[PDB]
């Protein structure tokens, strides 16, 4: 049995006021087996699912007949819950588009002056998505020509003349339009009239109406508009630049609003905009601060643990501004406890046991967002098996030395190990001893010690037994080590080396020169052996070079253990 | 399923003559997951166990019944065969022990004199096994006395008397004993007559008759007796030494029959025995060679090894004589092959396959015996798991660093590795490598390398993916190194680190000396963190001594890359 890993999380949702359906479907679905049972969450609380019911469990789906504005805006969270755990998805917004009218009371006209600039506000209602501002001249469709002499405003909408003239005189509107995912939908305001005076003809100095605003909180990927509209006779030429830096000349324009489409962290920074004509020049300041959303960096994953064992998890994510990750088990939020231990970011387990296995998640926040990860702890309990790590079989052993012979089984938790040879029961003494590890450490080895080593690896689940038969033989003893000598360039050196070692098995001598060896098989060769026989090993160096001197190392060795002696040979004074 | 395992391996019987039952109980019996079928070797060759035969298998075991030496006098050898495997036990010698009576002609008499010593051949019959002997001086049941006047020999059963005189005169017969397993049976000889002729009454110098021979070719462990008796008028003193040694003490003896009970590798050498008397002297010599069965050094384990691997077993035994070592599969002799190499010792297989999954014996075999240890070889075919090791799931990568992705699954034999980006399927070009142990390798990593990929695992079992999402984030540098400089003591020194790095993630400054790192939790210590900031993280030396000096390194690191720059600092000239 595994847990529920979620191919479906569900997405936020704005529902249309003008909609073709009166049914809200969010998704949610997770790999388990068996399936898993699944609940929402509306708000925080548990929201109840009864038959007859406006909400229906399609299998893992919600569908939520008749919405309202006032009755299903807001959170939705799944949750898929097996016996091995319970997961939470990530966060529905289901958010209602909604576009009230205008006020349709009497507004009073505004007067002002032939060759001035007027601003005229919309004053827009309620909204969501953000509106497509328009403005009108005359009365629907006639609208505003988009010249470079009245300008509607995109983030409040007020229209903005830098120069009125004679043309100007008809009856204005303000309209907006919202665009949703499945329909449009445009409202126009109550009609305005504009009143001018006769003309003043004077060149002036501009002043910035419109202003883009003072901090600019942009996202990574989404773009960012820009207002700095301006009055002024003649029509001024408007300039953008930024102040601890330099701009990127895919998106410069000689225009009052600058539309920056990919916003990435070299945006970061101080603007001036900046509006100029023959008579003088005027400059107002901003900031665009990009911020991010949480990715993950690195995540949990499953874990099959044993019981007893630490375990550390590390769940990290970046994300501008930086976010608090918090930990999660079986849907309710884990804090700091008895053996688990939250540290607002990586999640250490002391001594785990069988209450801690479940689903566990990281959830990573901000205010600009909010991601999940999910990972099963499986804490195991196993029996001990000697199947793929057991007790060495056959243990060789010199007479007279000191041997180490691990019990280390599979085991989960931590096995105790009772050492035996045949039926009596091994104590720590001066001799032989006990380590808690598993591991039987026999020093001064007689013919008294062989026989049958068995292991007895115990825990509470179960019991096994694994067996050494041991057998003491005599050790390689150097009876002759090799003497150091110094010899001049060309001479014969003949260095001895005499071993000793129990005549059951068969003994053979490597010669090591650094402790690399030495090929004896070149014909006419400047290393030859010398005296072949059981016991003697000897190395003759012929016609001796200056790369043949150094540490010379005699090892005899059996296949089951090694002597090793040294000697150093020196050619050039 | 698993092959079968030996718990019960055959005996070699000595049937006796005088037997209680007529039945031969030959055992086998083998652990085996389905239970093995049980075919017995008798000489080499197959023996037919139909119904109505004298030959019943009680499940594993042989019973013979009516037993005859001319028939049933042999080696047996059990197999216990499984659809996994077929192992072959230890040799059982089924041998027949029998017991000759003497010849029934007439035997000739032996004159002596009285004062000298005689000698009597028994001539003793066939047997099994080694006979104990007896003479007598008359007929049966009265024995000859146990003195040192008369001996009667262990190996050759003739009768020496050392100095004969009045009270000798008698009806002479050899006796023989056999001691075994359930009887005992005893022979006598055919009458015998010693005539002697008047005294002689000097002194002379003994002469050895009675010989151990010149090489006696011991075992461990089993008692080992040499002869002595000479003539001589007085009864000459025996002396036992060694040519080449030293005798061991506790078996030391005056006597003409040197018995050593427990034989060791000390006991090999050449002997020395003597008769002596105060008209003199006599020696002859002998050796002792100790030699052993085979035991095992290291044997052979049960494998579970891959298709198409590499594989070494080592089987290795001691022994005097030094044993060939053989080797099996499932009863018949293994040779070289075409992947399978047999060295007579190490067993290598290059490339395996399904063919070579089975029992596999090592043999070890000498003159003095023969021992088997088995293994089971399961070359398994395994489809590729990704739960285990999969490719790492949410990667990071540096903006225009390098990075490698292993896609190592647990797969047997090895996989094709087929690299995906997204649909489209990654070839070797010169910015991107697909490495065929399964490492894609980006060299100048852009934002057109973020995204989906997805490594497909594909041999002939099976085919399996796995999927790492890569995201592109630019990599931390250290915009301004620290500087290199000397001071005196007790100054004060500031070393700069500047760092730079993706604002998305958070980044954070260690300062270590000659790569360890140094401690800032000491309120009023000599090292100081100097301006903190995001990413300026300077280090102040304060009131500098000797121990201050080195190579201080800043890394500045995230939680994905590191940078790292050095700087030394000399306090005294
Ligand atoms: C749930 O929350 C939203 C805003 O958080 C609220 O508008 C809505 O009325 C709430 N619904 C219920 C049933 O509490
Ligand atoms: C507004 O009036 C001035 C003066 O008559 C004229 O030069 C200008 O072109 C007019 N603008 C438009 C858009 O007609
Ligand atoms: C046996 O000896 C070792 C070595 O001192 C010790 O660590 C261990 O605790 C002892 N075992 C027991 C059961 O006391
Ligand atoms: C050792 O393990 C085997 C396998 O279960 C069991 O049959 C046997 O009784 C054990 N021996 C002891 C002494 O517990
Ligand atoms: C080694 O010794 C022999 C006799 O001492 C001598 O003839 C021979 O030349 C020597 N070898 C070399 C390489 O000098
Ligand atoms: C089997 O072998 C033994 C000696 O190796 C021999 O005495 C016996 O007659 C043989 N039996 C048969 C049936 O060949
Ligand atoms: C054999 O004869 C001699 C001489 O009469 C005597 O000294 C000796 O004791 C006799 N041996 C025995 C065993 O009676
Ligand atoms: C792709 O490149 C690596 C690196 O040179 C090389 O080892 C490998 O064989 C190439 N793959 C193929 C299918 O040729
Ligand atoms: C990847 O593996 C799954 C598991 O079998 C399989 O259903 C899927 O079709 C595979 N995808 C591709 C593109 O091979
Ligand atoms: C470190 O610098 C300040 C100002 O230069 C000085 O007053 C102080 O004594 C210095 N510290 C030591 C330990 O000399």
């Amino acid at each position: 049995t595994f847990g529920p890993v979620f191919e479906d999380q569900p997405l936020s949702v704005l529902f249309p006021e003008e909609s073709t359906e009166e049914q809200v479907l969010l998704a949610c679905r997770a790999r388990a087996s068996p399936p898993a049972t699944y609940r929402w969450k509306m708000n925080g609380t548990e929201m109840k699912l009864e038959p007859g019911s406006r909400h229906q469990l399609v299998g893992g789906n919600l569908v939520i007949m008749n919405p309202t504005k006032a009755q299903d805006a807001g959170v939705y969270q799944c949750l898929a819950s097996n016996p091995v755990g319970t997961v939470v998805s990530r966060e529905a917004i289901l958010r209602f588009g909604f576009l009230q009218e205008f006020s349709k009371e009497e507004r009073d006209p505004v007067k002002a002056h032939e060759g001035w600039g007027v601003m005229l506000p919309c004053n827009p209602p309620a909204h969501y998505p953000g509106l497509s501002y328009r403005w009108l001249l005359n009365e629907f469709p006639n609208f505003i020509p988009t010249d470079g002499r009245h300008f509607v405003s995109q983030t409040t909408g007020n229209l903005y003349i830098a120069r009125t003239n004679a043309s100007d005189l008809g009856n204005y509107s303000c309209l907006a339009t919202s665009h949703m995912d499945f329909s449009t939908k445009s409202v126009f305001s109550k009609f305005a009239q504009l009143n001018l005076a006769a003309e003043d003809t004077r060149l002036f100095a501009p002043s910035i109406k419109a202003r883009f605003p003072a901090e600019t909180y942009a996202l990574v990927g989404q773009q960012v508009t820009l207002e700095c509209f301006a009055f002024g006779n003649p029509v001024p030429r408007i300039k953008w630049r930024k102040v601890d830096g330099s701009l990127s000349p895919q998106w410069t324009t000689a225009e009052p609003t600058l539309q920056i489409p990919s916003v990435s962290f070299e945006d970061e920074g101080t603007y001036e905009c900046e509006a100029e004509n023959s008579k003088g020049r005027d400059t107002v300041q901003g900031r665009i601060i990009v911020q991010a959303q949480p990715e993950w960096l690195k995540v949990i994953s499953d874990t099959e643990a044993d019981i007893g064992s630490n375990l550390r998890w590390g769940c990290a994510a970046a994300g501008k501004p930086r976010p608090t990750v918090r930990w999660l088990r079986n849907g309710e939020p884990l804090a700091s406890q008895n053996r688990v231990e939250v540290l607002a970011g990586d999640l250490r387990f002391s001594k785990l046991s069988l209450e801690d296995s479940g689903m566990y998640q990281c959830v990573a926040e901000n205010k600009h967002g909010t991601i999940y990860a999910s990972a099963e702890l499986a804490v195991q309990a196993l029996a001990p098996d000697f199947r793929l790590n057991p007790v060495r079989r056959l243990i060789p052993a010199a007479r007279g030395g000191e041997i180490l012979i691990p019990c280390q089984p599979r085991a989960a938790p931590k096995a105790v190990v009772l050492w035996s040879k045949g039926t009596e029961i091994l104590v720590n003494s001066s001799r032989v001893t006990v380590t808690p590890d598993g591991t039987l450490i026999i020093r001064n080895i007689s013919r008294s010690d062989e026989g049958k080593y068995t292991c007895f690896a115990e825990n509470f689940m179960g019991k096994a037994n694994s067996t050494g038969i041991l057998s003491v033989r005599d050790a390689t003893k150097i009876t002759l080590a090799p003497s150091s000598a110094d010899i001049n360039l060309g001479d014969n050196l003949t260095l001895q080396c005499h071993a000793s070692h129990d005549p059951t098995m068969d003994l053979t001598f490597t010669w090591t020169l650094d402790d690399f060896p030495i090929d004896f098989d070149k014909p006419g060769g400047h290393y030859r052996r010398t005296n072949v026989k059981e016991t003697i090993g000897d190395l003759t160096i012929l016609n001796a070079q200056l790369r043949h001197g150094g540490k010379y190392t005699c090892m005899a060795q059996t296949v089951v253990d090694s002597a090793s002696k040294e000697a150093t040979v020196l050619v050039r004074g």
